[PDB]
């Protein structure tokens, strides 16, 4: 009957569990992953989009540690106060609720930075968006 | 006709084929594989039991060193000689075949270590069980 | 009604798409992969072999490229000069239309190097077969 139907929905429940495991970072339904590439932001954006993903984006302590977690090198996060100086938004122009600034930032340095920087201990930093960076997306899962 | 069926059943044998190749270590029915998250024992424990899988126990040469292979840290074995000091077993009480201990082990120091770690050269080494090592599980394949 | 077989098409659409992603490295209908493991020439093309796929073999910039990115160490490639020396060639006979190589090369130094490998810069040179290096395989997507 359909029992290859049956057996088609098991392999694929394992092997969503294999992935979720080792290829990235689940935290609710919000899936982490890095591609390895460092580019500047507009090109990760339009990366994350050409996969029906966002860049990624902590809105909380457990996300901000999953992407740490997922990590070699510092990588943009989809925030930013392009728009309105000061004022650091969502890719939606959601304002944040969940901040974690790196000591003396946002300083804004040069007049010119814009775009946010997860660094390696988790804390951010905010860094022109001309810059190269570790690209992530957070997949909807 | 089941066309579609047939495409699903060799689009995931093909997915399957890559993630064998370079997601995790095949050996035999068993796969290897990590999250890269460091932790306890009872965490690996626990965080295995959670995705449908056991702590990765080596059985034998061919095992151990695919989970060598797969390392980058040292990492926690699912043997310990917890409810009888220096008879090291299996997570279900099976008595090992295969033991690879590194010189001048193992020695239990300090009276405290009912646990064992693979090292990067494949050797074993007993540790406590409450030190924080690289989680391996190993996945029913 | 067939709402299983579109949620399992659908499913898959999105895995192939996690893996594409993160998993390796996509240049049109080419899929390169890497197990991370090195061994001589030989073993690697059994290897490939053995899953249906072939030695990566950069057949022009972008392709040479997405192997630079993916790999961590130098990578033999899917090209010696075995049957008639100088004259480099694909596994399959035809000969190159593309090649990347390093100053001073190839020099078939020792007059035995009949392989090549692709180094950290994507630049090439001919070593021995017989030398142990990252193994690297194209899959048909
Ligand atoms: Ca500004
Ligand atoms: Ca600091
Ligand atoms: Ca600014
Ligand atoms: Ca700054
Ligand atoms: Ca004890
Ligand atoms: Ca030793
Ligand atoms: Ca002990
Ligand atoms: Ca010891
Ligand atoms: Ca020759
Ligand atoms: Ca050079
Ligand atoms: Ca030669
Ligand atoms: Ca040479």
């Amino acid at each position: 009957a359909a029992s290859e139907r049956k057996a088609l929905q098991t392999e694929m429940a394992r092997i969503k569990k294999w992935l979720t495991f080792s290829l990235g970072k689940q935290v609710g339904n919000k899936f982490f992953l890095t591609n390895g590439e460092i580019m500047t932001f507009e090109k990760v954006k339009a990366l994350c989009v050409k996969f029906q993903a966002s860049v990624a984006t902590p809105r909380n302590a457990a996300e901000n540690g999953a992407i740490q977690n997922l990590i070699k090198e510092e990588a943009f996060l989809g925030i930013t106060d392009e728009k309105t100086e000061g004022q650091f938004v969502d890719l939606t122009g959601n304002r944040l609720t969940y901040t974690n600034w790196n000591e003396g930032e946002p300083n804004n340095a040069g007049s010119d930075e814009d775009c946010v920087l997860l660094l390696k201990n988790g804390q951010w930093n905010d860094v022109p968006c001309s810059t190269s960076h570790l690209a992530v997306c957070e997949f909807p899962i």
